[PDB]
């Protein structure tokens, strides 16, 4: 379809004009229909630095192993499972983002 | 912006923007639109790995020579059979997964 | 005889030997037959262990005095209230575990 504007560009309401975004004030990652550009993300100690930000490239926020990042958390990484629950096996990878995996089958029947 | 991202890649809390997964750790087979990365699969003892998980595979188990496994009851795997009781002719091979082949013979008497 | 190992030791694959498990390296409650031992909990800066862990038992964590976090947090703690707002008065005690508690008008004449 129409109405739309290349990455580091926005088009305008009308759709008959696309203005230019300056680096470090806001990117698009995909094709943006609409008069805005979007934020770029920042990162904080404790997580790493993966890919740059630009008006073609976004910036990536990964944390350290050993953390979790649950939707419950703003931006803050916990600890994964130090034991899975008595009566469990460990099995699982942590992720950053995601917890560890834990198994039930030799514990009462 | 429509919110989805393509395989290997999971969407933040905030809906725009899209991060990277790492081999190993997690991938995703199709496209989602979630800030979860699909967790990979690993096989146990007695089982061997046939084709490891990447940010766009996934991960096979395989069992050892002289058992097998239907799909009708998985994580499980049994002895073959090596040969069938008088009467019967093996003819079919045993992969870990299915069993072999047994075919009665007219001939002979 | 059996494929079965007591509390505190894991059995091999082939279920021929079992290994004994060691105090502080890991443990087990209840009877097993696995290839690992049920890991033993720690504690991150900031927490103390209440209770270590032995080849029959498992170790709770504790939070610094001062901080507090309730069971429904994954590790979190938080600063509790030196002084309930104006107006107010201090009759509760603040735990690792609860938070302080505060009062108004304790008594009329």
């Amino acid at each position: 379809s129409e109405g739309l504007c290349p990455p580091g560009h926005h088009i305008s309401e009308d759709g008959r004009d696309c203005i230019s975004c300056k680096y470090g004030q806001d990117y698009s990652t995909h094709w943006n229909d609409l008069l805005f550009c979007l934020r770029c993300t920042r990162c904080d100690s404790g997580e790493v630095e993966l890919s740059p930000c630009t008006t073609t490239r976004n910036t990536v926020c990964q944390c350290e192993e050993g953390t979790f990042r649950e939707e419950d958390s703003p931006e803050m990484c916990r600890k994964c499972r130090t034991g899975c629950p008595r009566g469990m096996v460990k099995v699982g990878d942590c992720t950053p983002w995601s917890d560890i995996e834990c198994v039930h089958k030799e514990s009462g029947d």
